[PDB]
């Protein structure tokens, strides 16, 4: 089921920011891989950013521009989003990885959109 859930999408000008969260419920466990992915309407998915747990940070201008963290006493992930582009205008999804069944985990979505 829905064991994610994002918030923080919404409408920005060009080079405005945007954070987004992605809270997990109870009952996530063992997720070795945090992620985010986009997805524009009509486009294939692609990968924004990720997070490995033994600590280690990865950004797919993803590079730079859209900065991955976590808060541990909280269960949230974020992505933090600067010098947005109208090329960024797509669904944001989380995502985390078990080394046990269900194995992953998908985010509801959430909508950025860059509009001046």
């Amino acid at each position: 089921d829905v064991q994610l859930v994002e918030s923080g999408g919404g409408v920005v000008q060009p080079g405005g920011s945007l954070r987004l969260s992605c809270v997990a419920s109870g009952y996530v466990h063992k997720i070795n891989f945090y992620g985010w992915y986009r997805q524009a309407p009509g486009k294939e998915r692609e990968k924004v950013a990720h997070i490995s747990i033994g600590d280690q940070t990865d950004y797919a201008s993803a590079k730079g521009r859209f900065t991955i963290s976590r808060d541990e006493s909280k269960n949230t992930v974020y992505l933090q989003m600067n010098s947005l582009r109208p090329e960024d205008t797509a669904a944001y999804y989380c995502r985390a990885l078990s080394r046990i069944w269900p194995y992953d985990y998908w985010g509801q979505g959430t909508l950025v959109t860059v509009s001046s």
